[PDB]
């Protein structure tokens, strides 16, 4: 109808799209983030659970052995 | 030339708003990409903790479970030494 509205508009528009974009930005930077922490995290837990397994499995192999030794005593 | 002027200011926001947001939904594919990885590699971390924390689990009960046992027998052999040495 008028000069100048379209071109209002649609400014109006982009302008809050662009201001939308920007949060997104934070956010995302912000989840990045806590991924990192989250990650380091289980790193720590993944390594710990591993050198534990490995540690149990050893001592079972510990204790088979000692076991058999105490059963192999019935021989004398 | 005072409308002019004021649309041709218009015209330049437009021009370089339209920039910065191709600029930003960029940068935002980008960011979203990293998060993307990450998350696949949490996953991966997900599994091997769960399956191992399962795996400790059944290694502790085996590890206690031989222990008693064990000890039983630990038993069993003084029962049967002091039986041997009382008896001799």
């Amino acid at each position: 109808v008028s000069h100048d509205d379209a071109l209002l508009n649609t400014l109006a528009i982009l302008q809050k799209e662009l201001k939308s974009k920007e949060q997104e930005i934070r956010r995302l930077k912000e989840v990045i983030a806590l991924k990192n922490k989250n990650t380091e995290r289980l790193n720590a837990a993944l390594i710990s659970g591993t050198i534990e397994n490995n540690v149990l499995q050893q001592k079972l192999s510990d204790l088979k052995k000692e076991h058999s030794q105490l059963v192999a005593r019935w021989l004398k």
